[PDB]
C-alpha cells in the first residue's frame, strides 16, 4: 500500500487537525496517502487498527490511548520504547509562560490542566511549578478534561472562592470555556486576573487584550513526524525528536 | 467491508469536521468503521475514491466537486439521481433569517461579506440576503473573497475605510476571525458602532461582541441523516431515496441589537 493511517484523538479540535495538513502534504510528496481515523478509547484504537491491518497500510502515525498495544508495522508516536516519538518540550514552555505571568512574590497562581495521570500534565505541572516556586508564587492546580464545559466549571470554582492573581490554561477549549464564564461574571482581563494559555486558535489575538499563549510547532512536528516514518519504512530497524515552542507575548499576561 | 470512508474538501474547516463525530457515532452503532479523507480538487478526489476501491469500502459520505459499486451519500452538492441521495442546508433560509434579525428599522445600510460568487451556495446566499434587503428597504454592498481569516481582514478594513454601514453580515467563521481582528486593531466596537451577524458557531461567537447573533446549519442533522442515507442503500438499493433538505437555526445574542 501507499496508504499511512493516522491516529487522532478528536477531529474536531484544532489541536489535531492544524497537523493534519501538513503531514498531508509531506506524506503525498513521500508517495503516500492519508487516511485519518478517530480513536478516543481503547476498543475505538483496537478496532481502528486492525482495520489499518487489514487493508496492509505502510505505516501509522498515532496518538496513543493508555491501555492500548498495537505488530510488524512501521509506526511513529506523536505527543507521547518499541516506536520512534515526536515530542513537544511542554515543560519547558509552561515554564516560559508561567514567568512572563508572574512579576513579583507572594501571588497567586490557578493552574487548568487535563488528567493529572497524563505524561503530558505532569511534564506541564514540572514546568508550572519551577516556574512559581522561583518567583515565590503558590499554585494551585486543577485537572479537568479538555473541553469547554469542564473549562466553564473550573473558571467559576475559581471565581466563587476569590479570583487569583494568575491563570495558566493549558488547552484552547479550557480557555474558550474559561472566556465564556468570565464574560457572564463580567470577570475584565488583564484587569482582574493575567491569563497565560495554550496554542493559538485566531481569537486568541482579539479577546483578553490578546491571549499570551505558549505555541507548540505544529508544523515541524508533523513534518518530523513524517520524516521519521518515511525512515522507518525504508531502513527497517531510532528514538524520540522533542521541539521547542514559542511564548508569544500579548496583553493577558500583563497590568 | 466495515469501512466507511469520509471525504471532506478541508479538514481544518469547523463547517465540515463538526459533524464528523455524529457520523463516526452513527456509523459505529450500525457496525461501521470511518476512514477520513482530504479532497479538494478532482486529482485528489480520484486518488482518494480509487483507494477506497482497493480497500473496497462498504460505502462513501462525501463533499462531492465518482465511481461507481460503492454506495455514496452526497453532503452539500452533487448529482440529483437514483441511487445518489444528498443531505442539504437551506442556505437562502438561514442568511434570510440572519439579515432580519440584523435589521431594526428601514433603509439601513448592509454589507456582506461572502464566498466566490460563481459557487452555487454563494448565490443561494446573496438571494436570502438580496430578499431580505427588499422587505425593510436595506441596500447591500456585496464583497466578495475565500473563505479564510486574511480575506476577512482585508474586506472589513476596506469596510471601514469607505464608513461603517448601519450592519454587517458574515458568510464564514473564518471570515468572521478576520473581521473581529480588524475590528480589534481599527478599534470598532460591537455593538455599539455596528451590528454583526455571523455564520456557524464556534466557541469564541459566544464571547466575542456581546455574543455573535448566527445562522447554524444543522451539523448533527446532517451528520445523523447521511449515515441513514448509507445504510438505507447498503441493505435496500431496491428503496429510493431522495434529497433531503435540513434547516438550521438563527441564534440570538448581542451583536444584532443595538
Amino acid at each position: 500500500s501507499a496508504l499511512v493511517g493516522v491516529i487522532v484523538p478528536d477531529l474536531s479540535n484544532e489541536y489535531y487537525s492544524e497537523s493534519l495538513q501538513t503531514i498531508q502534504q509531506d506524506l503525498k510528496a513521500a508517495g503516500y496517502q492519508m487516511l485519518v481515523a478517530e480513536a478516543n478509547s481503547v476498543q475505538a484504537q483496537d478496532v481502528v487498527m486492525e482495520s489499518l491491518i487489514s487493508i496492509q497500510a505502510a505505516g501509522i502515525i498515532h496518538v496513543p490511548v493508555v491501555g492500548s498495544i498495537a505488530e510488524g508495522i512501521p509506526m511513529v508516536q506523536l505527543t507521547r520504547p518499541g516506536f520512534p516519538r515526536v515530542l513537544c518540550d511542554d515543560e519547558a514552555g509552561f515554564f516560559q509562560l508561567t514567568e512572563s505571568v508572574l512579576g513579583g512574590s507572594g501571588m497567586n497562581i490557578a493552574a487548568l490542566v487535563g488528567e493529572e495521570s497524563l505524561s503530558t500534565t505532569q511534564e506541564r505541572m514540572r514546568g508550572i511549578s519551577h516556574a512559581a516556586s522561583i518567583y515565590g508564587a503558590e499554585v494551585t492546580f486543577h485537572f479537568g478534561h479538555y473541553s469547554v464545559e469542564s473549562g466553564e466549571e473550573m473558571a467559576q470554582v475559581v471565581f466563587n472562592n476569590g479570583l487569583p492573581d494568575a491563570l495558566i490554561v493549558a488547552s484552547p477549549r479550557l480557555m474558550a470555556g474559561v472566556m465564556r464564564a468570565f464574560t457572564r461574571l463580567n470577570v475584565r482581563v488583564p484587569h482582574d486576573v493575567v491569563i497565560g494559555g495554550y496554542d493559538d486558535p485566531e481569537w486568541y489575538s482579539f479577546v483578553g487584550a490578546g491571549i499570551t499563549t505558549f505555541v507548540p510547532p505544529h508544523e515541524e512536528m508533523g513534518k518530523e513526524a513524517v520524516r521519521l516514518l518515511v525512515d522507518l519504512i525504508e531502513n527497517p530497524e531510532t528514538g524520540d525528536v522533542v521541539l521547542q515552542g514559542q511564548v508569544i507575548l500579548r496583553g493577558s499576561s500583563t497590568h
